């Protein structure tokens, strides 16, 4: 709506206090307008309709307990926006700056947020399993990366390609979680899920063998489950990022990390200038090898640490 640009101030899913930029016409609105053409935060009113109805407040003071999960979602959303801005020079997910749109507390007791090509929808959690997912700065990152992915590459919901599609979102997820300082971590998820259970998480990056995913081609999926396992899969690509930033040694094979910075500026470079829709590992492997090339040298320490990775997870 047009209105006057002003800030207002909340309380999140988890208890903290943060400014959120918000539009004044009549009623305070959840409509950031510093921010490209706009990030728009809408209440689904736990109804699966969308996008709902923008967020409407009379006082500009979201404490309310069903004011969290909007103040997240919209803070949240602003942030990674500033994240692909500053550090990769990329206005919005179209490169365009497109604007944002967010709907929270979509039915209920729902356990997932994601991306339908669109908007971004999230759930309020079952209170078990998970909270409202918004209060997760990496969930939020996660969604808004495949609207990155699906105006760049590309990748196809299945199979191989799927399971890249879901690292590149756990991947930049993490990035702007460690951007934004926020207790960061190579944990996914930790922030909102299992309120009662402490130290887990529902994918981890560094080790995704603790949570049953693989770790090395030799374990994938190979089953028709998960759109042919997007989401466990995609440990074998995490456990390679976490290598090539962190290194170590994975099963036998050394690699020397080269920190986050570099892990996204390569990444970034192969997700925009070289994977297609049908992109499967061995051509991520290629792909990464690539883009390292063309940023630091044939020679560098850089390729040879993105070779070691791939070599350690058994991607040829
Ligand atoms: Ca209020
Ligand atoms: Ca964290
Ligand atoms: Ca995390
Ligand atoms: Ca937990
Ligand atoms: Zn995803």
């Amino acid at each position: 709506i047009t209105g006057t640009s002003t800030v207002g101030v909340g309380r999140g899913v988890l208890g903290d206090q943060k400014n959120i930029n918000t539009t004044y016409s009549t009623y305070y609105y959840l409509q950031d307008n510093t921010r490209g053409n706009g990030i728009f935060t809408y209440d689904a009113k736990y109804r699966t309709t969308l996008p709902g109805s923008l967020w409407a407040d009379a006082d500009n003071q979201f404490f309310a307990s069903y004011d969290a999960p909007a103040v997240d979602a919209h803070y949240y959303a602003g942030v990674t926006y500033d994240y692909y801005k500053n550090v990769h020079n990329r206005l919005s997910y179209d490169g365009n700056n497109a604007a944002i749109r967010s709907s929270v507390h979509y039915s209920q007791g729902y356990n997932n947020a994601f991306w339908n090509g669109s908007q971004m929808v999230y759930g309020d959690g079952d209170g078990q399993t998970f909270i409202p997912l918004s209060g997760g700065i990496d969930v939020v990152a996660h969604e808004l990366t495949h609207a990155v992915t699906d105006y760049t590459a590309g990748l196809i919901y299945q199979n191989e390609s799927g399971a890249i599609n879901e690292a590149i979102s756990d991947i930049f997820g993490t990035l702007v979680e460690f951007y934004a300082n926020k207790n960061p971590d190579w944990e996914i998820g930790e922030d909102v899920y299992t309120p009662g259970i402490s130290g887990d998480s529902l994918r981890s990056m560094s080790d995704p063998a603790k949570y049953g995913d693989p770790d090395h081609y030799s374990k994938r999926y190979t089953g028709t489950q998960d759109n042919g396992g997007v989401h466990i899969n995609s440990g074998i690509i995490n456990k390679a990022a976490y290598l090539i930033s962190q290194g170590g040694t994975h099963y036998g094979v050394s690699v020397v990390g080269i920190g986050r910075d570099k892990l996204g500026k390569i990444f970034y470079r192969a997700l925009t200038q070289y994977l297609t829709p049908t992109s499967n590992f061995s051509q991520l492997r290629a792909a990464a090898v690539q883009s390292a090339t063309d940023l630091y040298g044939s020679t560098s320490q850089e390729v040879a640490s993105v070779k070691q990775a791939f070599d350690a997870v058994g991607v040829k």
